């Protein structure tokens, strides 16, 4: 296949993408992945320029709607498709490669071999989802394994997914560096999200409560866990039609280890139909 | 600073990291790195695949021996060395499970067929500890025995599955002067389960030569074969295609068995070809 530097080259067959991404790599480029499911935004441009920036690099963004990490009807169809944009703002963006496979091509034998995350898939978002990781996961190893990058991009925003992430690189022994790249915010605080289209006027204005709760609660932390999380609690609770799902401290890694002076506060809330994630660093006892 | 690797001797590491950074030095210096999963125990079957590893223009053969708890030390190390293998890698459980048993390789339901009827979680051990090597080691080639072929034909789904850039060398199985499949369980038959376990290998041979007359007769070879030994407790006799569907009408399929004698599991196969 051929590549034509400093413009976006699109490839739709995996072999392709493969053969052209080795060839960068042997010629001395640092080849970067910025894994997306399309509709950009702004937060997943943090991510190519975070790729960009890296000395030597070729950025190659997937594009791929994964129907593995979506459970039956309709999220699969529901899922937002903006092909045209997502491909302008790559252009915009001076990015060279584009990964745009389809489903057969990732998936010709159906699901057979995949990947099983370990307990913390069965938690949080996990928890009324329970293959849904595994989906990521499964999609994510073959990412990798076709383009071979030396680093792989993932946004703060889905936290418990980047957790999982340098879990499945660690554990299956992946030579890739994972970065986490701090979550992009609307002017107000809001995280970005293929989702917040879904906001209507008055959900839009209510859901600023998830920021501020997060934010409010990272600096009640230095009077203690509680402080924190009742700060979180009463922002919420004062958000017209928030329904919060979940709202949990943990320690950073997620894992099966008690909050020590160092957590995440994790929350997950319904505006109506539309499920919005948020999460912030807590540092407790810490001014 | 990449760890010390001296050619034409027997480099032994046991850190993933180390054996990692000197496959990766080795194929920048026009090496083509092939790697011979092991648990160790070595006999002719794996000198087998050191040989067709060997044999690769360029080869640099890298032998991992590892007791994988998921699924003779110095003998082994002295064997690798007669055979002029450059690379053993050896490491702990704690090394390749750091984090304990965490994300795994779920395989897909050929697992559950077959050595998954007794050993359900059995495949999911195997890949999980191949995929974790291949990414250590990062090979070429990788090379296996045909004797546990849904082993061989799973890992080759899983290299297709997650597309993986290994090439996967089936080897043909070695064998005993009167046919019994290599295996480290042979030695502990008795004479008369010893003898006995002829059988598999005949049953086998008998229904290869049978199949001009077609799969019934294929089958009905080997199942007269295996009736004619005492204390042969056949588990499967099964006629499969060559990735282990259901057998075609005509064309290539490839025959399995698994019996035990006493407390002793034995498996072979055989290529079959219908007509
Ligand atoms: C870097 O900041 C962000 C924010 C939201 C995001 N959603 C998907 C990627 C992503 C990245
Ligand atoms: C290539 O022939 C063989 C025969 C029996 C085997 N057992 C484990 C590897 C192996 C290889």
């Amino acid at each position: 296949p051929a590549f034509h530097p400093g413009e976006l080259n699109v490839y739709s067959a995996p072999g392709d993408v493969a053969d052209v991404s080795r060839a960068l790599r042997l010629t001395g480029r640092r080849v970067m992945l910025v894994p997306t499911m399309g509709a950009l935004h702004e937060g997943h441009l943090a991510l190519v320029r975070a790729a960009k920036r890296v000395p030597g690099s070729v950025v190659v963004v997937s594009i791929f709607v994964n129907p593995m990490q979506f459970g039956a009807g309709g999220d699969l169809d529901a899922y937002p498709r903006t092909p045209d944009d997502d491909l302008a703002q790559l252009r915009a963006e001076g990015v060279e490669i584009a990964f745009t496979p389809t489903t057969a091509a990732m998936y010709p034998d159906g699901l057979r071999t995949t990947v099983q995350p370990g307990p913390l898939a069965a938690e949080l978002e996990g928890g009324p989802r329970p293959t849904h990781f595994a989906g990521v996961l499964t999609v994510v190893l073959k990412l990798l394994q076709i383009v071979r990058p030396d680093r792989v991009f993932f946004g703060e925003k889905d936290y418990q997914q980047l957790v999982l992430i340098r879990q499945l690189v660690a554990d299956f022994n992946l030579d890739v560096a994972v970065v986490g790249v701090p979550t992009v915010r609307e002017a107000d605080g809001l995280a970005m999200s293929s989702r917040n289209r879904y906001l209507d006027p008055a959900q839009r204005a209510a859901a600023v409560a998830l920021s501020a709760a997060l934010t409010a609660a990272a600096h009640a932390a230095t009077a203690g866990a509680q402080a924190a999380l009742d700060a979180a609690r009463a922002v919420l609770d004062a958000a017209p039609g928030v329904a919060v799902d979940y709202l949990e401290l943990r320690d950073i890694g997620l894992g099966p280890m008690p909050l020590n002076g160092s957590g995440r506060l994790l929350v997950a809330a319904r505006l109506g139909t539309t499920r919005l994630l948020d999460n912030i660093a807590i540092e407790i006892g810490t001014f």
